[PDB]
């Protein structure tokens, strides 16, 4: 069920290093469109994604490929691109943490 334990451990190391980057702050938790008075968020963003959801899918063995993790990350960034604009501060921070995460994933050991 899910990626093998060594792949999962590498991915969790990656996530935990990323969470500690200041650029991660806006993605630590799910966006709360009501707390933030942005009602149009769930109309534009059909699939919200955040670092907490990713981590908890990881622990649940809900990821079958490292590419799924990367895709959820990408989606996390494309959401802010779509709702705040391509050059908003939050979007650039998303891009920065996405770069850091891919960099970490480069060293992802193989299934075998
Ligand atoms: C008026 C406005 C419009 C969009 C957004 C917004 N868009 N995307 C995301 C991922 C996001 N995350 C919440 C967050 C940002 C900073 C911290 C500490 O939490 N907020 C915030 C305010
Ligand atoms: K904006």
């Amino acid at each position: 069920m899910g990626i093998p334990q060594h792949q999962q451990k590498h991915a969790l190391m990656a996530i935990k290093a990323v969470k500690r980057l200041k650029d991660a702050r806006p993605f630590l938790q799910p966006v709360d469109p009501v707390a933030l008075n942005i009602p149009l968020y769930f109309n534009f963003i059909k699939r919200p994604m955040d670092l907490q959801t990713i981590e908890r899918k990881l622990n649940a063995n809900a990821y079958e490929t490292p590419e799924q993790i990367t895709e959820d990350f990408n989606l996390m960034v494309e959401n802010s691109a779509k709702f705040n604009g391509p050059t908003a501060v939050i979007t650039q921070m998303g891009r920065n943490i996405q770069a850091a995460f891919e960099k970490h994933m480069l060293n992802m050991p193989a299934k075998d």
